[PDB]
């Protein structure tokens, strides 16, 4: 059987805290570890001659396989482009990329669930919040930024750590793998929601470092569309 076969079938197994789950989730990264483009199908790409459209997608999905339980498809991302800040809820995750380089940056937001977590009233920020911004940004703490290449093995987040992640193309375009675990769903209160950082004026710290975490849409420059899959097809 095909590698990308064999990682959806140890995903279902995994992804159905159960006994047993460490190992498999252990199973799971070391087959991820081990895909490369060609194993998808995928040649590498460069960037586009930049007299491009507007209505060109800055991000593209490839779908997989998906189940109740996991999600499993590529993002390629083009030159310059980023998905943006967003969360996982309950999810854990799992990515591996086929070539290029991405700069993941990992935050989680702290549970605000008690209240009272608003900014300072008196603390000022660049652009100025809104009335409903101020009254809706929640702290949070960026944790990690760190670049991966093909040659770095996958990037895991869980649903109580690096819950939150944004992803940089860098020096030109790039793609992963990505596995998702329960996928996200709307009717279950899973959705993929976006985050902006917003930052105070008052007149640097290491990570781990205190930020301030804003809900909104999407960036006006970020959207995905899909595109067809061309490597090995997985079955149930
Ligand atoms: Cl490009
Ligand atoms: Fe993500
Ligand atoms: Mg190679």
């Amino acid at each position: 059987a095909s590698l990308i076969q064999r990682i959806a079938r140890q995903a279902c197994l995994t992804f159905r805290p159960a006994p047993g789950f460490p190992e498999n989730l252990s199973l799971l990264k070391s087959l991820l570890t081990q895909v490369r483009a060609e194993d998808l199908n995928i040649a590498p790409r460069k960037a586009l001659p930049q007299p491009l459209p507007r209505n060109l997608p800055p991000v593209t999905y490839m779908h997989i396989y998906e189940t109740e339980g996991f999600s499993l498809g590529v993002f390629l991302l083009k030159s310059g482009t980023c998905i943006p800040l967003h969360d996982h809820p309950g999810m854990h995750g799992m990515l591996k990329v086929l070539y290029g380089t991405v700069r993941i940056s990992c935050m989680d937001k702290l549970d605000t669930g008690a209240g009272h977590r608003r900014p300072p009233p008196e603390q000022q920020f660049e652009p100025p919040l809104q009335p409903l911004e101020r009254e809706a940004v929640r702290p949070g703490v960026l944790r990690s930024r760190a670049e991966y290449t093909e040659a770095s093995g996958p990037c895991v987040l869980t649903p109580h750590r690096d819950n939150l992640h944004q992803i940089d193309a860098v020096d030109g375009p790039a793609a992963f793998l990505d596995i998702l675990a329960p996928p996200y769903d709307p009717e279950d209160g899973r959705d993929c929601h976006y985050y902006r950082v917003v930052e105070p004026i008052r007149p640097a710290c290491d990570l781990p470092r205190e930020v301030w975490l804003l809900e909104t849409p999407q960036a006006d420059d970020f959207w995905c569309e899909g595109e067809p899959y061309p490597g090995p097809k997985v079955l149930p």
